[PDB]
């Protein structure tokens, strides 16, 4: 199942599962962690078209740049600065835009880029995007992590401390960006079986318990 | 020192155990005295009835004391003592009565300012008998006071709400009833204070754990 997504239960039943689909949903949990990762696009298209032309960088591939690059349709327009800056500077509606079959003109408008950003990151193969980021893989990958359901509230019933710690567990997670999935994937796997325990505060209370009640029937 | 921004819960391990229960002591009389009494909790204490000699006899000084101020004029008819009571909160500004003795006053309402039989109350009030007055009501009372000293300052956004909460659950707890109350607290101050806070802590709690393995191995 695809369902990460799990409110919180990703965390419940993990414990609590057989190491077929434990494996498994690391695995792919690890995979959704790459897939997902934002990749702050207006340096990286604008490092792969330049210096080139309208028509030219439409015809490349890299087909990212190529979905990105079907937005020279709003209207006319190195240049792709221009294009960036001179677009977000509104929200409201000006640019004219095309006609295919006939006419939507005024219209967005303010695409807020989710239009040609989004465009963008449906087109673009992952690893490409492992290799473009390069170990703010690690920012950006937790990034994603962190705003799972799973995750939704943990910086505020575990604390500040024990989110910085986890943070730092899963930076410290992975090295060198070589085998940076395999290394991630380990993490996932360690935490979603025993877990995740502290970094849980509970989780550490449970330990303790546990931990001296066999400090305790150590009788012998 | 009390009101030591963070200082206190970090230095007080450790203190020479004189300087220990000095703090732990001169800290519950803090609490004690910072307490926030909130009349009108007190209402239904002895005015249930009518009710119509109590402030006669009144055999407890505040309602003596309160009461005796608060009758100086009609008492409110046509919605037991209830009835007067609302005409004082929303009566802003009604500016009404208070005849003496003689004639006149005009008045001081005001609704008019029961502050003045508050202050009687408060005054008419030992510390001690606080203790007494709040009856199982002391705990929230006392916390949220605790919660109001600078070293508690941040403590649920860093140890989260889970932690805050078994905090308040183990102040709550620190005491059985009435009798021995602020005996209990102390106890429970200095408990805490002595070692910690360590778990309600998140750090003490992953110490703990540690060092509850060290112990393991170190003798296993």
């Amino acid at each position: 199942g695809h369902m990460r997504l799990l409110s919180e239960d990703l965390f419940k039943q993990s414990p609590k599962l057989s190491e077929q689909e434990l494996d498994e949903l690391a695995n792919n949990l690890a995979d959704y962690l790459f897939q997902a990762a934002d990749i702050d696009w207006h340096q990286v298209i604008s490092e792969k078209t330049r210096g080139l032309t309208t028509e030219e960088m439409a015809k490349s591939e890299h087909r990212y740049v190529q979905a990105f690059c079907r937005e020279i349709l709003k209207y006319p327009d190195s240049v792709i600065d221009v294009a960036l800056k001179r677009l977000q500077t509104g929200r409201e509606r000006l640019f004219t835009t095309t006609d295919e079959k006939g006419n939507r003109e005024l219209k967005k408008g303010d695409a807020i880029l989710e239009s040609a950003i989004n465009a963008a990151r449906m087109a673009i193969s992952t690893e490409e995007k492992n290799t473009i980021l390069s170990n703010n893989v690690k920012s950006a990958t937790f990034e994603v992590f962190c705003e799972l359901p799973c995750m939704d509230g943990f910086a505020e019933q575990n604390g500040k401390t024990a989110f910085y710690a986890l943070r730092a567990g899963f930076y410290s997670a992975f090295k060198n960006t070589d085998t940076a999935k395999q290394d991630i994937t380990k993490f996932m796997k360690d935490n979603l079986q025993a877990g995740f325990s502290g970094y849980s505060y509970q989780g550490l209370t449970n330990r303790v318990a546990q931990l001296e009640a066999q400090l305790a029937a150590l009788s012998a």
